[PDB]
This record gives C-alpha cells, structure tokens and sequence, in this order.
C-alpha cells in the first residue's frame, strides 16, 4: 500500500545557497510525482523568511511539542550539526543525508566514523565525483546520485558581434581573480578593450540574462561537486575558460578538454592566454567547437525532465528498502521537542 | 668618493607582516656595513607606532615640506600604490622596488606595462622563484635576489618521546585545514591521541619556541615566494608535511622530495596519510632523513651571515650602476610634499 511517509527538509533561513534551491527542486519533483515532501522551518518563523518559500512549497513550522509520524523521513544537509544531535534523541524516523558539499562534511560531523555509525539510510549526492570523494574520506554508507538541473531560462541569446563580454564571479577565489586580471591586462596586446562583468550579488534569473549575452565565462570554480555556474555558462552558449573546480579532475567525468579551456591551479599565465585566444576566436570568426560540446552536454544531462526521473527513481528506491520500524508502529505519533532555538 | 645616499623604506603602521620585518633586516644590515638606511614613517606618527620600531632602526617622520637630497633612494614595497603616484610628481630620487609578494603586485601597479615604464632602477626579490614569476607576468626590469634569513633562535630543543606534537598555522587556507583535519580524524586508527597546536596569533619568538618542541609541522603554505614558516620548521628540527606553497613547484629549487613530504593541491588524503606516516616514524623510531636534509638546507642557505653578505653585494651593485642625476646636482635639496595623509 502507500508508504504514508513524508520527507522533511529542514530550513532555518531564506533559501540562499545553491544547495537550498536544489532541495526545493527535490521537494517540487517529489510532490509532482506522487510523494509527500515538505520544508520544516526550524526557526526564524518571521515574514521575510516565510514569504521566501514559493507557495508551491509546503512549509511546516517547528514548534516543540508538535507530532510527526514515526515512519517519516528527514532529509538532512551535510551541514547543520544540531539536526543530527537532535534526531539522536529518538529512535523514531529515518534519516537521509543530501550531501551537496563534500568538503563541508566537517561542519555536521566530526569524522567518517561518526557518519558510518549514524542511522543514515542513504547519502544522496549531486554527482558521481561526490560519491568518490566521500568514499575517499572513509564514508561507507550507501550512496546515490541526483544531478541538479539548469533551468530552461539559461539558453543563448544575441551576443554582440562588436563588443566581446567576459563574465566571471567573485564568489570563490576573489584574490585569485585579481591575480588573473593582472596577468590578462599585462599580456593582452589586442586593440579592442576588454569588457569584464562580475556576476556576484545577482539573482539566478539575472545571472542567466547576463550569460545569455556574454561570449566568455571566466571560471573561478573551487572545490566543486558539479560546477553549476560553468554548466549555466555552457547552457547560455558561453565559451568557458579557467579553473574547473576539480583538482582531481580525473575523478569527474562531466568536464573534459572538449567542453572547456581548463587550467590547473596557479596557471594564471595559461588562463590569461586562453582568455585572449577565446577573444581572438570571436574577432577572427574562428569559433571554438567547445561551445557546441558544452551546449550538448547540458541539454543532454542537466535539464529538468531527467532530474525529475532521477528524483523519482532514487527516492522510490529508498522507500522500497526501508526496514520495518523498531519500537514503533506505522503512524504512531512522535513528539518533536529536541530543539529550542534562540 | 662616498655615495652620500640614504635608502628610505616607507612605513605607515606597526611592522606586522613578514615583509615588514625583512625590510627592517635590510636596514640593519645596510647600516652595519657602511651604508645609510632609514624608515620613513609616512603617517600614524603616534606612540604605539613610533615605539614599535627598535631603537637601532633610524626613523624619519614624513612631514609635507621636509627636504631630502636629490640622490636619495626610495625602496618601495610592491604594495602601497600611493608611494608610486606620489614619487611620480618629481624627477628627483631613485626608486628600487623590494617585491616580496609577487602575487600582490596588482595592489601597487595595474600591469607589467606600468612597472616597465616606471623609473624603477632594480627590483629586489626574496627568491629566484619570484624573479621567474615576475618575468612570467611580463615585467622586464632588472632583478636581484636577497633571501631572508631564519633567526638563530629557531633551532631544535627537546621533543617529547611520549607525546607527539603537530603544529600548523591558519594564516592561510583556514578552510582547507578543517578539511584536512577531517580526513586525518577519519583515517587515523592509531592509539595515541593526536596533539595539534595552532600557531596563528603568536609573536615570532613564540613561534620558534613552539616549533622547537614540536615533531611535525603541517604546512598550509599558499602562493609563497620562499616559504618562511616551512624553513622555520626545518630549522627547528620539525618534519614538514603538506602544501609547499608553490603550485609550479619546479620553478623553485629550495624545497624538494628529500626535505619535506609535500603534497599537491587538493591532495587531502595523501596529506593525512603522510601525517600518519610521520607520527609512526616517531612511534616506531624510524626517523625520516628529511629532517636532517631540512636542517642542512636552512643552516647552509638561510642564516644571517650570508644574508648580510647578499645585502651588501646587491645594494652596492645598485649604487655602482646609478646614472648621473638629470635636472639636479648631488645634494640639491628636494621638498617632499607629495602626500597628505588622513
Ligand atoms: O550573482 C550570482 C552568482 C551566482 N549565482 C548562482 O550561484 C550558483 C552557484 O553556487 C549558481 O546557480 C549561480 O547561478 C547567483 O544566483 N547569482
Ligand atoms: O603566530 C604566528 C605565525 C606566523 N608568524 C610568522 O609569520 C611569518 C610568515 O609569513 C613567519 O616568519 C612566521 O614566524 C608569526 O610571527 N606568528
């Protein structure tokens, strides 16, 4: 029969980081396809925060003393340590971890050993690379992959045949972007001025607008799981040049020599050189084939329809393999009073 | 006859960064060996700042309207842009740049072209690597090397045969030190507890004390010119494990496979493994030969006597090759009024 299970995704703030938005996308796909998924808003139950969740995202407020069903599932971030310690206070529920930031695993958990000994049913990740990284850290829990998607509003528009536009972000490696720009100013001896635009405090729709009009995206990616902004750029028809976000580049099989002009750590000269090459490919009308390769990568592997199919497959596979509750029956009510937030 | 030249080293604050202290060491060596060198304190002429210069460092206060001799030399940092723009207001004096931070060249100067066109006589650097880096950026000015020294108070003391002590710094790569420690906690399955000590807000003499008593220095060096803290560790008899500070490691010929257990960017697993190996070399009394190699490197190449000889050689070579003044005679007085500081 039906599972009678709801998946709860904890929040404590306005959705802000990429990971937050991906979680809302899991919720939407789950509810669209016959599951039940909700935000549990742990704290900061105030207008700006409440109103920040679109109306199609069900929200339940945490209040000490509220009840859930013993069979319900919490889908925890790798961050927020207090959710793990809180849920240790009961043998009810199940726990899934959606680890979207493998290098920030330390914020939630002290070691691989603590993860391995916790009652985690499955770790969902954004990429095959993430699975390998968590395994390298010594985590032995079962893992799954659901790759985020790039919204359809990321797509090429008209790019100026007169003015070449380079976009970048200072979200990561801000100091290194200054080093790079010094090398670029120093090595570039072409006659049209460089037009550089910073996409740092923009909303995602506005990022898409800017990328759609830009020729080149200079990548300052760092310790990525997948590399959303480089995929966004590719989806927008930008030539991506710079850091891949993967020191151990061989451990990911998304980015390759044919879809970007990637450099290794500290290769500022080569980065600047490849930017100049990318400008000249435009000026001399000798386009990089990497643009089309990138477009095809995103359109094949990172759009919404496939994402929804993977959400359904992965979460259904979890439901199908839960063991019976121990020490509870189905739809026993369990009091949640494990947190008291300032 | 005598040059009748003084070298002026601008300061605006308490000596703080390594580079500041190296400059005081140039001043001391110059005055010890028959030259004239002084701090010019540009601003912040207040007790805490004035008293922060040891009594053997001559200090002259900048006051708009003061006079210097037309032949005098300014030894500018690669930073502080205002010193370059100020000194552009006169054809008097000469300029040497002591570039101790090649990746921060952008703070003082916009491009290689601006450096190449400025009236810089010579760029003094801390390392052969720095020269190569500045050249790769397209700077064509003549260069020299004066390697800083490690004070004699960095030397081995008694290290506990019972408790193994790992030191590190969070000055650079703070987030990565947390990633590393997660890997170390996760992979280490030896029985004595790890003893980790952070040397971040310590005075240099206190760093030396701690290193003298520590078995291992875990290096979080980043975009170094030379790598002072790794040399300090080596001088103290510590086994150095971790990041070298040089992505383009082949462009420096100080650190090598025989004087440290170096890893490449993102190699947290190997870093943690090498830390465990270093612990076990102590526990099983199978010491790394890298310790002795490091000691010999520092004692041969990075102590004070050689430093003083290089100061004298390099600065004398500059004096010997200055062209006659244009538009001034020797010991004409020039008014300095180019700055007005808040
Ligand atoms: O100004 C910006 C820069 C980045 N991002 C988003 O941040 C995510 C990367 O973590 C991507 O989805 C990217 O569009 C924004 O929304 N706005
Ligand atoms: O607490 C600390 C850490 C580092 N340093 C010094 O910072 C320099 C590296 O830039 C080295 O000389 C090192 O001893 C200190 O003085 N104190």
């Amino acid at each position: 029969g039906p599972s009678n299970i709801t998946f709860y995704f904890p929040f404590g703030h306005v959705p802000t980081y990429g990971g937050d938005f991906v979680n809302l996308e899991h919720i939407r796909a789950l509810n669209k396809h016959g599951f039940s998924a909700k935000v549990i808003l742990m704290k900061n139950q105030i207008p700006i925060v409440i109103e920040s969740f679109p109306k199609d995202i069900p929200v339940v407020f945490y209040k000490p003393g509220m009840e859930l069903n013993a069979q319900d599932v919490f889908v925890l971030s790798e961050g927020v340590r207090i959710m793990y310690s809180g849920l240790a206070q009961t043998q009810a529920f199940r726990v899934i971890v959606h680890n979207q930031n493998p290098f920030y695993t330390h914020t939630g958990m002290d070691s691989a050993h603590d993860i391995n000994r916790y009652r985690i049913t499955k770790i969902i990740t954004p990429s095959h690379y993430t699975v390998k990284k968590l395994e390298e850290m010594g985590i032995t829990k079962p893992m799954a992959v659901i790759s985020p998607y790039i919204p359809e509003y990321f797509k090429p528009a008209e790019k100026s045949n007169e003015e070449i536009r380079i976009t970048y972000s200072r979200r990561k490696r801000e100091e290194e972007s200054k080093i790079l720009l010094f090398y670029l100013r120093s090595l570039y001896r072409g006659k049209k001025a460089l037009h550089i635009r910073n996409l740092t405090n923009y909303k995602r729709e506005e990022v898409a607008e800017e990328m759609s009009k830009a020729h080149i995206y200079a990548s300052f990616a760092e310790r990525e799981s997948l590399g959303l902004m480089a995929l966004e750029a590719m989806a927008s028809g930008c030539h991506v040049v710079g850091f891949s976000g993967f020191t151990d580049f061989e451990n990911q099989d998304v980015f390759n020599e044919e879809n970007g002009d990637w450099v290794k750590e500290g290769e500022y000269k080569k980065f600047a050189e490849k930017l100049i090459e990318a400008i000249e490919q435009i000026e001399n009308n000798t386009p990089s084939p990497k643009i089309e390769n990138g477009l095809a990568l995103v359109n094949s592997r990172f759009r919404q329809d496939r994402f929804e199919q993977e959400v359904v497959r992965v979460y259904q596979d979890i439901l199908d393999n839960l063991p019976p509750l121990e020490g509870f029956n189905e739809s026993d009510k369990v009091v949640l009073d494990f947190w008291h937030f300032d």
